[PDB]
């Protein structure tokens, strides 16, 4: 019965149909790749040699003595030499660039291409791959075409071992062998290994399969497939006793070689992807997600949390203590770092987005910002009464707020500037009540805090406002930018596999409060750090000229710190998940975590550029403006400083 060779031949044509429907189109449901911030280096930019090495190491760059592969760098007395690895940037796709970065003190002078010895207007740094968004299959892959793999890695694989391809692609011996002779005849020998190098099982991440050479190289070493050393190339081929198999591959093909994710930040990323695009993203294959994430700021914030919390737990003899750190861009609102606990590597509860706590004294700048927005009535030299308060509540209660020392000024008065500097409760209520709670509540709305959290009662002025550190970061960013509310974002762009722009971020800053009131509040916040509540930071970092504010709720249940540098707004919270005493203050708790965060990186000094109609004016001991001289110089929102003439008469 020669009929058999006809029904098996028609099965081969109906197998060639199946190897077409798959390979001609969607081969895999490639998970979405999440990338960090794309840093553009530029001549005259304020970055040091040490700051650049740290930035490089954080972006998966390895320090060497002589460069041979991309993603490597060398350190010299006043320069850095690097082979910037190829990256498919959304703006323009680039390749290998051998560049030299020459420094002059705290700033970069030149970025010169070592191939033609020419200067760069700006030089692009590739972003670090943070994580992959969980695939529906559970099979995690990162697609790279044939060419992307080095010739040595290909040869380490050929041999040991088309036959395997079909097994992992369509099967649960004769069936695959028939498919193998259908495959090899239809597609080129090089196309065959392209699919093989992106199919093979190489690892396990919980209950998510880590398959293919490009994702395995990063999942095991933290460096791309192109930049794999022969010993590492052998191990990746060998996995297709652990040290023994690496050496087993080495002997097959010597003695030297044989001797040799962000759960807090991703919550915001996944939440923003859902809000901006919807359910349309998840279906699409091989999506590229570009975030605002800073590897340098994060590693520094994690280190400050992992080291600071147990150091505070041993000093105050605490059984349990927790923290939350949110770093956002001063001007754009871009979220650079997010810490939701003392264990930022191993987490389920994100304190930076879920721990809704009383803000305390962090509510004070809203009151002074509302006051300073009215320059014809409220200035820095404005006298505020500091005497016993008794306010009527419905029905029979009397609210008598006190300053922390339960004391009042001998004169019964303080200047607005000192009241915020020292975080004095009594004059803050007096000022807040004279302006009225609806005026102070309106400032908060403009600062971008949630509307449903604002209850306009006298207690609001002192800190009866429950917010998460991210909502506090939004409020402080608005004051820090110079009075522009830039809605906080984790997403820069969302790009399809075919290079199609699905989502693109654009600036949407809104003028919330006047620039002058925001400056006057910021300059006053520099006084808290230098001479007021945050004085311990100001003594450690006097040249940074930080603008800050401490927070210490009633019964030491919460310690807050709102730190502002030249480039970032950092909100720190230190407290207990059981809402209990921490034996800590704003300065000793949250601020101690911020210093460590400042020491763990290189911060940008805050040089307040005064906006329009700002004049430095002299006041006498009585607080009255004087023409020439005065024992105190205060900046004033005025277009004609001859407020002095009117005052002197
Ligand atoms: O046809 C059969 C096919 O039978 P296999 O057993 O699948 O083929 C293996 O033996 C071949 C041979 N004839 O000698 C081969 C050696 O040529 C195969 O190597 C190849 N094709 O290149 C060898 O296949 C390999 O077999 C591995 C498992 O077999 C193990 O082989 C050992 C010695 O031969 C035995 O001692 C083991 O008992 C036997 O299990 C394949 O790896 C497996 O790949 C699976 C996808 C993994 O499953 C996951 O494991 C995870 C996990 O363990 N955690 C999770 O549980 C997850 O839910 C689960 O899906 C699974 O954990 C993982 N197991 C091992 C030991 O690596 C691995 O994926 C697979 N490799 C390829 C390229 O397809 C044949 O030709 O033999
Ligand atoms: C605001 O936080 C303000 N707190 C209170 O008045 C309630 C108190 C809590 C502990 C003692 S009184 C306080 N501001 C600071 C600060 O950290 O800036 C505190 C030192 C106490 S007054």
């Amino acid at each position: 019965a020669i009929v058999f060779a006809v029904l098996i031949a028609i099965y081969g044509v109906y197998l060639d149909q199946k190897i077409r429907s798959r390979i001609d189109g969607k081969v895999w449901q490639l998970p979405a790749a999440v990338y960090g911030r794309m840093v553009n280096l530029e001549p005259d930019m304020t970055i040091s040699k040490n700051e650049m090495v740290k930035l490089l190491e954080a972006t998966q760059y390895r320090q060497v003595s002589k460069m041979t592969r991309p993603g490597e760098f060398t350190v010299q007395a006043n320069s850095i030499e690097m082979i910037r690895r190829p990256f498919d940037f959304p703006d323009s796709k680039e390749g290998q660039v051998r560049a030299r970065l020459t420094f002059d003190g705290d700033h970069l002078a030149t970025i010169v291409n070592m191939e033609n010895n020419r200067q760069f207007g700006f030089f692009r740094l590739d972003p670090r791959l943070i994580t992959m968004i969980s695939s529906p299959n559970g099979e995690q892959r990162l697609f790279v075409p044939r060419s992307g793999f080095p010739d040595l890695l290909v040869d380490t694989l050929l041999a040991t071992e088309t036959q395997q391809l079909v097994k992992n692609l369509f099967l649960s011996k004769a069936n695959e062998a028939y498919m193998a002779l259908i495959m090899d005849a239809r597609y080129s020998k090089d196309r065959i290994l392209e699919l093989y190098m992106n199919e093979v099982y190489l690892g396990q991440s919980g209950d998510n399969e880590i398959r293919g050479f490009p994702l395995a190289s990063l999942y095991y070493f933290g460096r791309p497939v192109e930049e794999l050393s022969l010993d590492q190339q052998a191990l990746l081929v060998g996995m297709v006793l652990a040290l023994e198999r690496r050496n087993l591959v080495l002997r097959l093909l010597y003695d030297m070689l044989s001797a040799r994710p962000q759960p807090a930040f991703m919550q915001l990323v996944r939440q923003e992807l859902q809000a901006k695009l919807g359910d349309k993203v998840k279906d699409l294959s091989g999506v590229k997600i570009f975030t605002t994430f800073d590897s340098v700021a994060q590693d520094a914030a994690e280190k400050a949390a992992v080291e600071g919390i147990p150091a505070l737990k041993k000093q105050r003899k605490l059984s349990d203590l927790e923290t939350a750190i949110v770093v956002v861009d001063r001007f754009s609102g871009e979220v650079r770092a997010m810490v939701g606990g003392s264990e930022p590597q191993f987490a389920g509860y994100n304190r930076a987005m879920q721990a809704r706590r009383s803000i305390g004294s962090l509510a004070k700048p809203a009151t002074y910002l509302t006051a300073l927005s009215q320059p014809k009535i409220y200035r820095l030299n404005t006298w505020i009464a500091d005497a016993p308060i008794a306010l009527r509540q419905p029905n029979g209660q009397v609210w008598s707020p006190q300053n922390d020392d339960r004391r009042y000024s001998e004169s019964g008065r303080v200047m607005l500037v000192d009241a915020l500097t020292r975080s004095m409760n009594v004059p803050t209520v007096n000022l807040g009540m004279a302006l009225g709670l609806p005026a102070v509540t309106e400032t908060w709305i403009k600062l971008g805090v949630p509307k449903d959290q604002l209850h306009p009662v006298p207690a609001m002025l002192l800190g009866a406002l429950n917010l998460t550190p991210i909502e506090v970061a939004q409020a402080f960013q608005t004051i820090a930018s110079g009075g522009n509310r830039a809605p906080l974002s984790a997403l820069r762009s969302v790009i399809a596999e075919d290079g199609k722009v699905l989502y693109q971020s654009f600036p949407q800053a809104e003028r919330a409060v006047p620039a002058q009131a925001a400056y006057l509040t910021l300059w006053t916040m520099q006084q808290v750090v230098q001479r007021g509540t945050g004085r311990q930071l100001g003594a450690k970092y006097p040249n940074l000229h930080l603008a800050g504010k401490t927070g210490t709720t009633n019964n030491n249940v919460d310690t807050w710190f709102a730190g502002i540098d030249g480039s970032t707004v950092t909100i720190t919270w230190v407290g207990r998940d059981n809402n209990q005493p921490t034996k800590l203050y704003g300065a000793s708790g949250a601020m101690s975590i911020y210093q460590r965060y400042l020491a763990n990186q290189t911060p940008t000094p805050l040089n307040l550029v005064p906006p329009e109609d700002i004049a430095d004016m002299g006041v006498d001991y009585d607080g009255n403006f004087v023409c020439s001289g005065g024992m105190r110089i205060l900046p004033v929102w005025t277009s004609d400083p001859q407020s002095l003439c009117q005052q002197s008469e």
